[PDB]
């Protein structure tokens, strides 16, 4: 139905903000954009499934996100590849484990506080029902 696109626009607007408020966030700039094959040749020999916070705003705008509990899957996948690639005790790598778990925590705290519980619930019926 027409209600039905509508409420997937205001699902994909909710989306483009919190992404767009994290992608600005200082912490975060090493999340923003795909690793360099050039700079880094091993990093797809790791991570088989790269994702990246520019990679996020493409896909909420092919429509591949219906539901924000399918957003949350790729915010947990940018965390769960950077504690993988980066799991030794130097700082540096102990520096972006600690960045990646404030990007998942910072995108959790913004939808628990944001997100109206029965507009994800209506969501998921939609989603459902296809
Ligand atoms: O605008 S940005 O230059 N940057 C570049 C990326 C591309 C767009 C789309 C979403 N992915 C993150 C990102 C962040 O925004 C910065 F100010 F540094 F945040
Ligand atoms: O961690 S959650 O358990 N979680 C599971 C919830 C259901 C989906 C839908 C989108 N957003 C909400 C949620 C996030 O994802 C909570 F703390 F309750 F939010
Ligand atoms: O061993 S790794 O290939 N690797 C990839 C990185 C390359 C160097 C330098 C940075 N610190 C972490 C790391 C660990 O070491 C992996 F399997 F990804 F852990």
């Amino acid at each position: 139905s027409m209600q039905e696109e509508d409420t997937f626009r205001e699902l994909r607007i909710f989306l483009r903000n919190v992404t767009h408020r994290l992608a600005i966030d200082k912490r975060f700039r090493v999340f923003t954009k795909p690793v360099d094959p050039d700079e880094v040749p091993d990093y797809r020999t790791v991570i088989k499934e790269p994702m990246d916070l520019s990679s996020v705003i493409s896909k909420i705008d092919l429509h591949k996100y219906l539901t924000v509990k399918d957003y949350l899957r790729d915010i947990d996948l940018i965390c769960s590849n950077a504690l993988e690639y980066n799991p030794d005790r130097d700082p540096g790598d102990r520096l972006i484990r600690h960045r990646a778990c404030a990007l998942r925590d910072t995108a959790y705290a913004i939808i628990k506080e944001e997100l109206d519980e029965d507009f994800e619930q209506l969501c998921e019926e939609i989603q459902e029902s296809r």
